[PDB]
């Protein structure tokens, strides 16, 4: 038989592991993994075209319906990071709103040197991106979409690795990475006094983090559907969530 499971690209990266270790034990089942992204992915199960959705973010008010079962597979976290000289410990959610949105352009106004602010972000397709817009309120509705808010003075890299290295050589720089991806060669700073810690999301003390979920049709699901369900659910695909850097709830 054959099960789709449609959404998000950030899901799909732990996904496409999930899915090949259960093809192992379960050889004539083959499991589509479709990055498609978390919005598609909605409509894909909706209409009745995916057996699983899995997004990067809580459903909107619109999109829940009272049938729809949902559950969260990790949570994945984003650091702040700076350059090592930088003293800044710590930044709130108003001051790196502020920064982001050019309102705050210098360092000494958030307890740092007198140096102007190199803002870094992401490609415009980054679900990293995306998500970390969407945490810090850093979109706006034009119409009937939301459009980054993010002056657009910010300089764009296209990988943990470019940021990173950005910011290692940039005593001015600031940016956003994976929490996985963290290393010496950069500062993780707090956010909001929380230090950027899997035990720390795992307890929401941390904000900075978005859900992996996974919604299905629990009731008027198949048997293969509530399957695949079920090793999600399990320890062997915890242990395999867990060692690629994403958190239990
Ligand atoms: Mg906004």
């Amino acid at each position: 038989s054959e099960i789709t499971i449609s959404g998000s690209t950030s899901v799909a990266r732990i996904m496409d592991v999930l899915a090949e270790k259960y093809n192992q034990q379960h050889p004539e089942t083959y499991v589509a993994v479709q990055g498609v992204g978390s919005t598609a992915g909605i409509s894909l199960l909706k209409k009745g075209v995916a057996d699983i959705a899995m997004t990067s973010r809580y459903l909107t008010e619109s999109e829940a319906q009272n049938t729809l079962h949902t559950f969260t597979l990790a949570f994945d976290g984003l650091a702040i990071v700076v350059n090592q000289a930088n003293p800044v410990t710590n930044l709130t959610r108003e001051q790196l709103y502020g920064i982001y949105k050019g309102q705050i352009t210098n360092w000494k106004q958030v307890g740092g040197n007198d140096q102007k602010i190199a803002v870094v972000t992401r490609e415009a397709s980054s679900g990293t991106r995306y998500s970390f817009e969407s945490l810090m309120g850093l979109t706006k509705t034009v119409k009937d979409r939301e459009v980054s808010d993010v002056a657009p003075t910010a300089l764009v890299v296209n990988s943990n690795s470019m940021m990173k290295t950005l910011v290692n050589h940039n005593t001015q720089a600031v940016g956003f990475i994976s929490i996985g991806s963290v290393d010496k060669s950069v500062k993780a700073i707090q956010f909001e006094k929380a230090d950027p810690t899997s035990d720390n999301i795992a307890k929401h003390t941390y904000q900075l983090s978005r859900p992996f979920l996974i919604l299905h049709y629990s009731d008027n699901a198949d048997e293969q559907t509530k399957e695949f369900i079920a090793f999600l659910k399990s320890e062997s695909a915890k242990k395999l969530i867990v060692e690629y850097g994403y958190i239990m709830p």
